[PDB]
């Protein structure tokens, strides 16, 4: 699976 962190 892909991940994204929008911090
Ligand atoms: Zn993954």
């Amino acid at each position: 699976g892909s991940n994204q962190n929008n911090f």
